[PDB]
C-alpha cells in the first residue's frame, strides 16, 4: 500500500514460529539494547516474539537510516552476510527467538509449512523494496542523460566505421538545461561515458564508441508498443 | 567469478542474483519452458505462483506502475532464480533476450525438491536474502526527503507537550482538523487524509474528532525524524 | 492618506485598491444591495457580470480551486470597485465582513454612467491597472521554477541544430515520440501530451509524427530560458 | 487554461481597435529594438498592429522576469504610471499606435464599445495573474508558521489579560520541521511577529499579544464549513 | 580598528552633550521599549543619557539586521528622514534627550562647540561604514566580471565604426569558472550589459557598444601605476 | 533633478550626495584651490582637515588599504562636499576627473561661515546623514557571515547555563584556554587572541585565566545571533 | 612547496632507472591511451622514461579526481594490489618501462643503490600527502564538536559511576552555531556518539560513557605546553 | 587479524599501517632506543635519518606546522614502521604514548639488512604503499574547492583562443599584469605573483610582460577543470 511509503513496519508476520521457539534460543533485551550491535555479522534468522525493534542501516560515511520497524511475529532474515552494517534496537523490553541455520533444519523437518512462511516473508520484502527503488529511479537523472545521447544517435548519428558521430555543439549546460540534471551529476557521467569507451561528447561532435552498451545502460522500455502488449496474456 | 553485476559510474546493473547451479540436478521435478528471443515470460497481469529457474539463456525483468510507467528491476542469467512464488503487489513483466530455456517450480514441486535435497531451502534463502540486501540498500542509499513526515512530526511535537499515558497508548486530548494539519504542513487535504488512514490501519495513531491516540510513540517519533526524491510525489506519479 | 494596504514581514495584503469616490455620485444609476456581516456577496457557483461599487463596509474576496482549496486574494474596503464586469475563468468566494452596502453597475449602466462623465471611464482603467501591476510584479517575484520548460527547452536546441526556415516557420525533419520527450526532461508522459497541446494551440509548436513545425522560434527560444515554487505542480494541485 | 502555467501570450486581443489607428501615433520598431525602454515612464496604450513583443519586468537588485508576450491585436495597457520598471522589445519587424488619454476619448466618442473591450482585456489580465499568485502562494510558509501559531493559541492558548499564553517549549527547529520551512524563513518571521508585538516565541513559553492580527495574518478559510456552502447560490 | 569588524559599538561619545539637556526632551524607556518603532519617521537626534540601545535596519522583505550599540553619551544623528526604516531598542532601563533642529539652533548658540563635536560624529560613522563597505566589496563579483570583459576588449578589442568586437567564444560558463562567480550572477549581469547598450555577449563574438561606459562601471584603479604616487606628497 | 548617481544592475555609483549650492555664497571665507585632470586633490598620506567643496568639475574619491589596494567609494561633482574636517582612519585618494574648482573650508572659516549663515550646520549635518545613510544600507544589505562570531557564541552559552550574576555583570568560573576557544569553533589561535582583545577593549567580556567576566551579556547575545562575504577574510586581506 | 598545493606533478625523479630499462618491460602509449585502465589491477613500478601521464582516482560513486602528473624520470609506485581504483592516461606519445617484483630484484641485485632512490621516490609522495590532509583538516568539523565535548565534560563534567554527567540543555542549534557546522553533520556525529556508547546528548543533560575515548577522538595536542618542547633537543 | 585502525563515523584512525613483524630478526644490525611514556622520540627540529622500527609500545606522530598548529598524522603499534630515512619538508613530532622499545635503522645498517635478507626490501616498498595509499585517498576524497585555479583557467582561455604553437609550446602576445589577473579572479596580488611563480618554476607556463609561454598546455587545461575545503586558504594559515 501507499502506506509503505510512510510507514516501513510489520512484513509478513509469522504466528505459528511461536510454536517452535524451543528449537531456538531466546534473548531478552532491555529498553535501548542493541539486539543487533554496529558492525555485528549476524548468521541467524531472529524471530520477534513480544516487543519492538528499530532496524536500520549504517553506511561508509558514518550516517544511519531506518530500513524498518518489527512488533511481535517479525522476523529478521539475516541468516548469511549481506554486505549491509545493520543495526537494531529494542525501544521496549524485548523477547526474541535466534535460528542459527542448524536448528532451523530442525524446524523444518518438523514442519515443512515454515519454509514457505519463511519465503513469504523474503518475498514480501524483496517486492517491496524493489517497488520503492523503482518508484524512486522513475526519473533517474543519470538515465535522462543517457536517454538523450541514445535519442540523439538514433536520429542524427552517423556511422563512422565502428562509431556514430553526431554533429552537433551541444553544451553540458544545454544538456542540465535539458533533462534537469545539476551540472555536478553531468560532468561525472560525461566522464564516466568518455573513460569507458562508449561515447566521448567535444563541443562540436558527438562520438558513440559503444552505442550498443549506452542502449543497454539507457534502460529502454517498450511493452506498450511491443506486439506482446496486444493480448492480455501470452500467445 | 562473476559478481552481481557490472558498475557504471556508480550503479550496478544486476544481472547475476546468487546463482543456484544445483538446481539444474531438480529440474525433472519441475516444469521446463522454452522460450524465443522477445517473448515474454512473465506478462503483467498473469498470476505467477512459480519460482521460476533460468537454464539457459538471459531475461530482463521489469514492473509496470498502474500509470503505465515501466522500469527495471534486474537481468537473469543461467542458474537464476526468479522467485515469484507468491503474488506480490507488484505486475511484472519480463521477457527473453535470447533463446532462453526455463523450469518452473510450484510449492508442490519444491516440497519434492526439499525432500530430496534439504540444502537446496537454503540456498533459496541465500537468495532472497541478496536481493532484499541489494535492494533496501539502495532505497536507503537514496537522498530522499517526504513532505508527509512533517505531518507525523506534529503528531510527535503535540504528543510530546500534551500527551497523557493510558496503557501502552499515548492520549492527546484536542480537536485538530485535517484541513488544519495540512495548512500547517503544507501538503493537500486530501494526502492528509491517506496519511491519517495509513497511521490508523498500521496502529500507530489514531485522530479523532476531539482525541487523538497514539499507539506507538517510539514508532512515530523515529518514524518523525526523518528526512533529491521527494518519495510522497513518487508514490503518488504512478496513480 | 492610506496605500493599497499594510505591511506584514515584507508581503503587503492589499485591502484598498485605487478607491474611487466619485462613483458615489452615480449609484442611482446602478442597483444598491445590502449585505450583513458573514454574508456571500459573490457566490463561487455565481455568474457576476457587474461591477461592484463598496459603498460602506468591508468584503473578503478569495478564489475556489476546483479541488475545493480556497485563497485570499483581497480585501475591500469604502470606495473599492470590484471589477467582475464579464465572466473569468475564476470560481469567485466573496463575504461582507461587517455591515455592508453595495452599489452594482451592470454593463448599461456603465454605459449611462459614462454618458455623464466620460471621466469615469480612465478612474476605472486606473483602477484595473493597479490591479494587474500588483499580481503581475506577484507572480514575476517569486522564485519559480518549471519542469515543462525542460521540453520547450529540448526543443529549442535541435530547432537551432536541425530546423530548416519555410517562411516564417522551421521545421525539424525527425520522429520523437511523446514517451521519449518524457524520459529525457524528467517529466510523465501525461504532462508531455498537455504540454504539446498548449504549444501547438497557441501557435508556439507542432509536433507532429516525423516533423516538429515551429511558429515561433523567438518565443520558444526566450520561453526556454527560464527557471522554491515549482509551478508545474502548482497548476495540478487543484487537479 | 494549463497553457498558461506555461505561456503567458496573447490576451484578450481587441482587432477593432486597428480602424482606430488614426486617431494614435503609429510607431515602428526594428528587430531588437526597445519599445519600452528600461525605466522609461510610458503614458499610452500600446496597440500591436503588426509584430512581436516581449515584454519583462526589471527588479530593483537587477534582475528581469518576463510577465508576457504580444502579437497582433495585443494591448499594453500603460495608461498610467505603475511602480514597475518595465521593459519590452521588438523580437521582428513591429507596427504599434500609442493611444494617449487624450487620443482615447476621441475613440470612444466615436465608438463607445472600445471602452468595454479594454475593460476585457484588462480583467482577462487581472484574472489571469490573480488566479497565478493564488495557486503559487497555496502553501506559501510564512502562512504556515502563522496557521501553527494560530491553531495552538486556539487549542492551547491561556488568557492572560490582554495576551495569551501557550506553555510549552516550541523551538524553531521544532516549527520549521513541522512546517516544512528553512531556518532563515522561520527566524525571519519569528523576528516580524516580535517586533510587531502580536507574538513573541520565548523557549518554554510563546505569547500572543494580538490575537486579532495574527488571525488576520494568518488567513484562515471557511467556505466549505460555513452555512454559506449549504446551498449552490445565495439565500 | 579590527574590532569593528566584530562589534559596531561606542560611535564618537559627546560628553558635554549632557549639560545642554535642559533644551531638549527627557524621555525615558523601559527595558524592551521602542526607542524607534518600525516604520517611524525620526526629525531629531537622540542623546543617550544613560542605558543601552541596539539600533537595527529593517529590510523591504522583513529581515532586519544590525546597525550598532549605543550606550552613554552616545547620539544618534536621524534629524532628517533618511530611506531606511530604523528600529531601535532599549536593552535596559535607558534616558534619552531627543534634540529637535529648533532645539539644536539653541544649543549652538550657547555653545558653538557643540557643531563641531556632532560634525565628528557623523565622520566617525562616514568613516567607518564606508570603510566596510569598500573592504567588503574588495572582490565584488559583478566588478570582476566587468574588468574580465574590459581587459579583453582593451588587448583583444577590435574597432567597427562606434564599437568593438571581440571575435572568441566565451561561455557564460567560462566566465564563471574564471572570475569565480556563480552563474545566476552571470547571467544576471549580462542581461544588465545588454539591455543597457553597452556590451552583448553572443556565442562566437563579444560586442562592446558603450566601453567608456564599461570601463566606468569595471572601476579601474591605477594609483600606484599613476605618476602622482612618485612622491609622498602632492608636486 | 538628479539623484544620488545612476544604478546598474542594482547598484548605484554615488556621485552626488546631497548638494549644498549655497555654500557657493562663502567661497570668500575659505581657500580656492584649482586641480587640473589627473591630478591629486588628496594624497594618501596626506592629513586632511578641511572640508572640501566642489565648486566646478569632478572628482574621483578611493580608499588606499595598507595591503595596498585601493577601491572607489565615491565620486564628487559641482556643489558636492567632502566632509573631512578631521582625521579618520582611512587613507584617501582623489583625483581630478577634470579641471576643477575647489573651496577649502578649515573649522575656523566654517565657524566664520556659521556665524553668517546658522542654516548651513544643518546642511553639512544632512549632507553627512545622506552618507551614513547610504554606507550603513550597504553594509547591512550584504549577505555577510563572520567566523569569530562562533567565539561570542560560545562565550553567551557558557554564560548563560554557568553565569552568576554580579552588580551589572556575569562571572563565569572556569579556565578555558584561548587554544581550546579557537578548536572549538574552528579559528586560529591569533585570531581568538585579537577577538577576546577586542572583546575587553570594548566592555563585553573578559577572559581571565580561570574566570570570564561578561560586563554586557545583551549586547554580547544580540551580537552572538549574528551570520556570500566573509568578514573576518576582509578584516584581514590588507594586513 | 605552496606550489604543491596548486600543481601535483614531478615526485622524486630517478633518472638513474633509465639505465635499467632492458631489465623491464619496454610499452608505448599513444595520445590518449590508457596506462591504468579503469578497474586495471597493477602490480608493477612503471617508469615513465619518455612523455606525460595524468593520474587519477575513480570513487566508488563515480567521480574521478586527479592524483598527480607524470614525467620524464617519474615513478609510479603501484607494486601491489591498494584499494584504490586508479586510471592513468598518456596525455602524449609516452614510453614507459613495466617492472614486476621479480625484474626489480634484478635491477637491485646489480645496483643496491636504486633500493635508496625509491625508498625516496616513495618517502616524497607521503610526506606530500600526508601535510595536504593534515593542513585540510586542520579545522575537520567532527573534531571540534568533539572538542566541545570533551572540553564541557573537563569543566562541567559530574562523576556518576563510569559516566559523567553534564547538566545543561545544549541544543544541536547551538552545537552547530558554536563550532560552525552545518545540522548535517552535528547530526551524523551526535549518532554516531551514541550507537557508540560514547556520549548521548540528550535535551537538558549530556552523558558520557566514555571519556577515554571521547578524549581519543577528539586529537588533543600539547607540544607547546608539555615540558618536551622546553627544549630544541631530546633531554 | 586488525587492519589499518578503527572506524569512527565514517573515518579511519590509522594505528597499524602495514607491520612487518620479520624485522624483529634483524634488530641487532640497528640501534635499540628506549623510551618512556609521554617522552619525545621525535622532536620537531631534530634531523631524523633513520627507519624507526617499532619493537613494542605504541607512538603518537604528529606534524607541525609553521604557525605552531599540531596535527595528528597516525599512531604507531608494535611491529608497525616509521619511515623516515631522509628529511622531509615536515616538522615530526612523535612520544611515547606507553613505555616502548624501538630499533632505529640507518641506511648502512639497511643495507646489511638487505644483504642477508632481500625480500625485506620489498615489505618496506609494501609500507611505504599503504601509506600513499592511504594519505592520497584522503586528499582525493575530500570536497575542496582552490580560488588559484581560476588564474590558471584564465591561461588556458586566454591559450585556446590566442595560442599560436611554437615547437611543444604555445605563445599567447598579450600584456596582462598580475594586477588585472588579480582583479578578474578575485585574489590577492601578492597571491596571484606566487601562484605565477610556482607555474614558471614547475614548467607549466611563464608570464611574461608581454608574452605568455605556455610549456604544458594538457596540463594546465586538465589542472584548470577542477574545482568545503579552501585549500589555498589551508596551505595559507600556518605561514
Ligand atoms: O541485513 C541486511 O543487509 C538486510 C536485511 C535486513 C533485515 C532483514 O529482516 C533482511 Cl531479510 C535483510
Ligand atoms: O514480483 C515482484 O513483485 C518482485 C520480485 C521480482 C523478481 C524476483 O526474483 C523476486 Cl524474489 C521478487
Ligand atoms: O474574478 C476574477 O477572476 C478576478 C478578479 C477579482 C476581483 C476584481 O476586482 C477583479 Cl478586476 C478581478
Ligand atoms: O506596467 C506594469 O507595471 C504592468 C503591466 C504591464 C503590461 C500591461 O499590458 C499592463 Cl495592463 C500592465
Ligand atoms: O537612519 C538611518 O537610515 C541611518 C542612521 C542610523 C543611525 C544614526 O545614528 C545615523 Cl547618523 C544614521
Ligand atoms: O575620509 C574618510 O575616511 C571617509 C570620507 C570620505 C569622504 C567624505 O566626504 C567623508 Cl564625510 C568621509
Ligand atoms: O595506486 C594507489 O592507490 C595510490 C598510488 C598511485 C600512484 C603512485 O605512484 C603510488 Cl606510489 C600510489
Ligand atoms: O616525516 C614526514 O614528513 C612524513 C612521514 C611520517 C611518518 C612515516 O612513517 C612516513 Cl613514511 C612519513
Amino acid at each position: 500500500d501507499f502506506c509503505g511509503a510512510i510507514i516501513p513496519d510489520n512484513f509478513f508476520p509469522i504466528e505459528k514460529l511461536r510454536n517452535y521457539t524451543q528449537m531456538g534460543l531466546i534473548r531478552d533485551f532491555a529498553k535501548g539494547s542493541a539486539v543487533i550491535m554496529p558492525g555485528e555479522e549476524i548468521t541467524s534468522m531472529i524471530f520477534l516474539v513480544e516487543g519492538k525493534i528499530k532496524l536500520d542501516i549504517i553506511f561508509e560515511d558514518g550516517s544511519e537510516k531506518l530500513l524498518y520497524y518489527a512488533g511481535g511475529n517479525s522476523l529478521i532474515g539475516k541468516l548469511y552476510p549481506t554486505g549491509n552494517n545493520i543495526y537494531a534496537t529494542a525501544m521496549e523490553p524485548t523477547r526474541t527467538c535466534w535460528f542459527s541455520e542448524k536448528s532451523l533444519r530442525t524446524v523444518f523437518r518438523t514442519d515443512e509449512d515454515m519454509i514457505f512462511e519463511i519465503f513469504k516473508n523474503y518475498l514480501t520484502k524483496v517486492a517491496y523494496y524493489a517497488r520503492q527503488v523503482a518508484e524512486m529511479n522513475t526519473y533517474n537523472p543519470t538515465i535522462r542523460i543517457l536517454r538523450l545521447f541514445y535519442e540523439l544517435c538514433s536520429s542524427q548519428g552517423k556511422r563512422v566505421g565502428d562509431t556514430y558521430e553526431i554533429t552537433m555543439p551541444l553544451s553540458q549546460k544545454s544538456i542540465g538545461e535539458i533533462t534537469g540534471v545539476h551540472h555536478v551529476t553531468v560532468s561525472r557521467v560525461l566522464a564516466c561515458l568518455k573513460r569507458e569507451n562508449i561515447l566521448d561528447k567535444k563541443k562540436n561532435k558527438i562520438i558513440v564508441y559503444n552505442l550498443g552498451e549506452l542502449k543497454h545502460l539507457s534502460e529502454q522500455t517498450s511493452y506498450y508498443s511491443d506486439p506482446n502488449s496486444s493480448s492480455v496474456d501470452k500467445l
